[PDB]
């Protein structure tokens, strides 16, 4: 599915992402916008043989297991296929592990380049 902006904000808030590990909700909404355009089925292949999966473009080298990525670590202990559900539970649970690993939201390239440093609260305004 393709979430609306406020629709995703409300779901992410229900799943505990607002202010999680120091990142207000607008960060997470902005990240999803620029990672997946709010589509829970987005996938993108990378040069290292990994693929990024779902609404938060979670990577198959470090975080989820897709069975076809060399050097897989599966640190979220989740099959990547589960991260293509229209229900965001598994992607949120893995994102919480990613953002707790020691480099904050910098794991999300699109957030780093297109969200960080902007007024991210705008992404929840009006919701
Ligand atoms: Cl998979």
């Amino acid at each position: 599915k393709v979430f609306g902006r406020c629709e995703l904000a409300a779901a992410m808030k229900r799943h505990g992402l607002d202010n999680y590990r120091g990142y207000s909700l607008g960060n997470w909404v902005c990240a999803a916008k620029f990672e997946s355009n709010f589509n829970t089925q987005a996938t993108n292949r990378n040069t290292d043989g990994s693929t990024d999966y779902g609404i938060l473009q979670i990577n198959s080298r470090w975080w989820c297991n897709d069975g076809r990525t060399p050097g897989s670590r599966n640190l979220c202990n989740i099959p990547c296929s589960a991260l293509l559900s229209s229900d965001i539970t598994a992607s949120v649970n893995c994102a919480k592990k990613i953002v707790s690993d020691g480099n904050g939201m910098n794991a999300w390239v699109a957030w780093r380049n297109r969200c960080k440093g902007t007024d991210v609260q705008a992404w929840i305004r009006g919701c």
